[PDB]
């Protein structure tokens, strides 16, 4: 069938590639404009195939959909919109335009974790189970009826990147492909989302990923891994804004074997720089270990080397 792909990043590219190699006509790709001279991977792949690439900076403006944008989209004649990882909220005149409407990839077990930072919050809350959902877009935020859903285990030391690469990405690509296949054969369902279990969380940017030190070690661990690597949980250390990556809960050891005292404003007590990384304390006195630190200037250094 004729598909419009509205998304970005490598996930958008992979969904694009699998759909076209299943024989669907990609009549248009609608991704983000290039910034810093870099073309989005989805735009790159599509232009090689002679598929029309669009790079709208915005779809809606002052409450309403932009007219020029909507008519450019409508011209490609999509029978279905596929939104692999669309970072932009889409006007209903676009969503409802195709024969089959629009389906959306979302990396949480809806109704839980509605919102664009669902993966982050899956970890921040320390969910034991995560996964993704392919749903039919409606006017609400991640509220549309479910087409399919897939579940995975959350590992105690999973960060965003690791659960994304192990499961959410590869199985998500196959889920998007299977969903389109169900639509084509005309047997895809519309499972209305249950009210019970529905949650919303804010979008995770750098400013609101600042660390609250006044929590148990486990909650700090979940927070840090839940923002690793983007946007990157951070805290003030000696006047500078320092980002934390690669957290693991740590019961061992005393002390663990000495190490160097590092004062952190707001921390329940002083941290310890050790040979294996930065040991941090929660308010319950328990410990976590952070492998990597990053200052505002982007260079990553091992926590063991803070003083060196
Ligand atoms: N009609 C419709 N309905 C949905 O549920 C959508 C979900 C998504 C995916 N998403 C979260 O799962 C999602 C992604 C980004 C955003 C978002 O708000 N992005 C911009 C705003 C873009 C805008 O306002 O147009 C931002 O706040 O940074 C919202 C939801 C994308 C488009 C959607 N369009």
């Amino acid at each position: 069938m004729k598909i419009a792909v509205i998304g970005q990043s490598l996930f958008g590219q992979e969904v694009y590639k699998e759909l076209k190699n299943e024989g669907h006509m990609i009549v248009g790709v609608f991704t983000i404009p290039d910034k810093d001279g870099k073309v989005d991977p989805l735009a790159i792949e599509a232009e090689k195939d002679g598929v029309p690439v669009f790079k709208f900076p915005r779809w809606r403006l002052k409450g309403k959909a932009i007219t020029e944008v909507v008519d450019q989209y409508k011209a490609v004649g999509a029978e279905l919109n596929v939104l692999p990882f669309c970072s932009q909220f889409i006007p209903m005149e676009v969503i409802d335009h195709p024969k089959h409407g629009s389906i959306i990839y979302h990396p949480s077990l809806l109704p839980r974790h509605r919102g664009a930072s669902a993966i982050n919050w899956t970890l921040i809350h320390g969910d034991k189970k995560g996964g993704f959902t392919v749903f039919w877009a409606d006017d609400g935020l991640d509220t549309g009826p479910i087409l399919l859903q897939r579940e995975c285990d959350v590992e105690p030391n999973d960060n965003v990147n690791s659960i994304y690469k192990r499961f959410l990405f590869p199985e998500g690509v196959k889920g998007m492909v299977e969903a389109v296949r169900l639509i084509a054969t005309g047997k895809a369902p519309r499972i209305k989302q249950p009210e019970e279990g529905a949650t919303y969380e804010c979008i995770q940017k750098k400013e609101n990923s600042k660390i609250d030190w006044n929590q148990p070690a486990e909650a700090i661990h979940n927070w840090i891994r839940g923002n690793d690597r983007v946007p990157g949980a951070w805290a003030e250390i000696d006047g500078k804004s320092v980002s934390f990556y690669g957290s693991t809960l740590l019961e061992n050891d005393h002390f663990s074997s000495n190490g160097q005292p590092l004062e952190i404003p707001g921390a329940s007590r002083a941290a310890l720089v050790t040979k294996n990384g930065l040991v941090l304390f929660g308010n319950d006195g328990k410990m976590l270990l952070v492998k990597n630190l990053q200052f505002e200037d982007g260079k990553m250094i091992p926590g063991s080397q803070y003083f060196k």
